[PDB]
């Protein structure tokens, strides 16, 4: 596994229940493949059991994750206690923090540079769907933010106190994120790429709206959970996300075909990295 003296504490990003993540420093690397900064996630040594578990269940998913944007797994420290992950450490932090702290052309972000965001994402999904994972968390404040604009998929589960709202229990039963969930994921628990495709056509709209409101920030929770009866309805009273100011009708489109009431009608990744990559 991986040398714990080989980690030098720099900063304390953050704790919870059970752990706390720390940001390091790792001079020559020789165990990856002028330190390198990394992050890691720590888990208490007053960790109960079910805590442990989840730990090594998220070590056993991560350690297939390899594309240039998604999170990459560095190591872990698994043979001793306490436990660590070890990732690549992302400076800017996440895509809502970083597009809500600019203005479009306080620094700016230009509209071709808005799509380049856009186009990492769809290249990154892509990958996911060739080893037949489904996110199921897909939207904007699980996307990180490195040097040069670059973009790495990630996920923090429901950890973060700041993200709280984007979240619907639902008890009890399932603590779910509806505003960026299909119809289909509301009324069935049909979570697929298709579905993944929907998030992504959300996540899209929240980019271009430079994460300035939250995806129908003015309808209930409730009025959602009803708008995917509609859609299962299909009889006219469904209603969609509103054309973000600085979005062409052409864009618009495009999240509109991830918004498809079929999912077979919902266009693939492959195809909206393309789009994405020419269209503009
Ligand atoms: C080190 C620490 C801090 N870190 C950091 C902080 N500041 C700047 N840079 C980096 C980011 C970070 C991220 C993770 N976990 C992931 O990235 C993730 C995990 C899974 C699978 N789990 C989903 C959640 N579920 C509850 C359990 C299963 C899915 C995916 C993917 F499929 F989307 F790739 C990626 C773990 C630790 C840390």
């Amino acid at each position: 596994d991986f040398p714990r003296s080989r980690l030098r504490f720099k900063e304390k990003l953050g704790e919870g229940q059970f752990g706390e993540v720390h940001l390091c420093e790792v001079d020559s690397p020789q165990d990856l493949v002028h330190p390198l900064l990394v992050a890691v996630k720590i888990l208490r040594p007053d960790a109960t059991k079910n805590a442990r578990n989840d730990f090594l269940k998220e070590v056993k998913i991560m350690s297939r994750l390899k594309d240039p944007n998604i999170i990459r797994l560095l190591g872990v420290c698994v043979q001793d206690d306490p436990l660590c992950m070890i990732t690549d450490y992302m400076e800017n932090g996440d895509l809502n923090q970083f597009l809500s702290a600019h203005q479009l052309e306080g620094p700016t972000i230009s509209y071709p540079m808005l799509l380049h965001v856009a186009a990492q994402i769809a290249s990154g999904m892509r990958y996911l769907a060739t080893l037949n994972f489904v996110h199921r968390d897909l939207a904007t404040r699980n996307c990180l933010v490195g040097e040069n604009f670059t973009i790495k998929i990630a996920d923090f589960g429901m950890s973060r106190n700041l993200y709280a709202g984007d979240y619907y229990r639902v008890q009890g039963r399932a603590v779910l994120p509806i505003r960026w969930m299909a119809w289909e994921c509301i009324l069935m628990g049909k979570f697929t790429t298709a579905s993944d495709v929907w998030a992504f056509g959300v996540t899209l709209w929240e980019v271009l709206m430079l994460c300035r409101a939250q995806p129908f920030g003015q309808l209930t929770d409730e009025q959602v959970i009803e708008n995917a009866g509609e859609f299962f309805r299909d009889q006219g009273r469904q209603v969609y996300l509103s054309r973000p100011p600085a979005c062409p009708q052409g864009l618009y489109e495009l999240m509109l075909r991830c918004w498809s009431r079929e999912s077979e009608q919902r266009p693939p990744f492959s195809q909206l990295h393309r789009f994405l990559a020419e269209d503009a």
